[PDB]
């Protein structure tokens, strides 16, 4: 639905658009799961050439503070899963205002006014491989999945983030903490049954998908959704106790070059274009409500038993108290020693 729509962007931003010609994206978006907005783009916007720098969300930040920093070519727009790092950047000076004619309905906890926007809502699920484990055994809470990793079986089984070296590994498992109580005894049980942690949902995946691990806690559904395309083996349980839900945050450079191809690009990821091509094609959970595909909010809010259950980090400058060092210690310290 809604494959042939034109976003809302200014005629002239759109001519200014054309004589940039180019458009430098630095995004922690899997390039899988990115290239079907890349191509869409390039239908509507066939004049520009995208460069999709496919990175981590930690190094988005080192290297466009740097690159900034020594007045060098960087980033025309910055696209992160790593919530506190996009709107740190957004809220120093770092973000072009642009008040995105396609965010008009955005709730105000889904944008910082006009220097960055919510792109997706995107839900932190349970993966595991059903030759190891059958769906009826995949408990959906906190509190079931610690009775499932008290067991035999399930040591040296489990994959979750490392928070200390992914950045949205930070922001899921800090947002879990923080909300769920449930969460504490999860941790315990990672540590009894010697989880493993990575720094990118690949990597988690490989394990699970090669039977190294059998679950996997904490990963976007939207990556899980689109390996389920390739690896029937890969089951999906939604937590039925409580979801957070990431919001990936776009902005654009303030010193982009091609500051209007950036803006044809924002536009286009808040469009009913590209959030019906998230839902339906790329299978990112949309952030708009109205779509069609797998990978909706309806498609989440089903899943889990209901939108009270989900929890949406908002883009807010008061999620960088999760930066704050004490505030850190306390998530840190109390995860290293129950995972350990
Ligand atoms: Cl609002
Ligand atoms: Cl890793
Ligand atoms: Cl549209
Ligand atoms: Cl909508
Ligand atoms: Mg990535």
């Amino acid at each position: 639905m809604m494959q042939q729509s034109r976003p809302a962007s200014d005629p002239q931003v759109v001519e200014a658009a054309r004589k940039e010609g180019r458009l430098i994206i630095y995004s922690s978006t899997d390039q899988s799961s990115a290239q079907a907005l890349l191509d869409d783009f390039r239908k509507l916007y066939p004049f520009i050439q995208i460069e999709y720098n496919d990175l981590g969300t930690q190094a988005i930040y080192d290297r466009f503070v740097s690159e900034t920093a020594a007045g060098a070519s960087s980033a025309d727009l910055l696209w992160s899963s790593a919530m506190e790092l996009q709107v740190k950047l957004a809220s120093e000076g770092y973000a072009l205002p642009y008040d995105s004619p396609e965010a008009k309905n955005w709730p105000a906890n889904a944008r910082l006014g006009n220097l960055a926007y919510s792109t997706t809502l995107e839900p932190a699920v349970v993966v595991y491989n059903k030759r190891f484990l059958k769906p009826e055994e995949v408990p959906t809470t906190r509190e079931g999945l610690a009775r499932l990793l008290q067991e035999p079986r399930m040591r040296g089984r489990v994959a979750t983030w490392d928070p200390e070296r992914s950045a949205v590994g930070f922001t899921i498992l800090k947002a879990d903490y923080d909300r769920f109580p449930a969460f504490q005894e999860l941790a315990r049980a990672f540590g009894k049954a010697q989880a493993a942690l990575y720094s990118s949902t690949g990597a988690a995946f490989e394990k699970v998908i090669s039977g190294e691990h059998y679950l996997a806690y904490g990963f976007f559904g939207s990556y899980a959704l689109l390996r389920q395309r390739t690896v029937k083996d890969l089951g999906i349980a939604y937590l039925t106790d409580g979801t957070v839900a990431i919001q990936r945050v776009a902005f654009i450079n303030k010193r982009a070059a091609h500051p209007n191809a950036a803006k044809l690009f924002l536009d286009y990821l808040l469009s009913l274009r590209g959030q019906n091509l998230m839902a339906y094609t790329a299978l990112i959970f949309a952030r708009r409500e109205t779509v069609v595909g797998e990978a909706t909010p309806q498609a989440l809010y089903k899943a889990v038993g209901g939108k009270d259950k989900v929890y949406a980090i908002p883009v807010s400058t008061e999620i960088l108290k999760n930066l704050d060092p004490a505030e850190r210690m306390r998530f840190l310290t109390f995860w290293r020693q129950a995972v350990r």
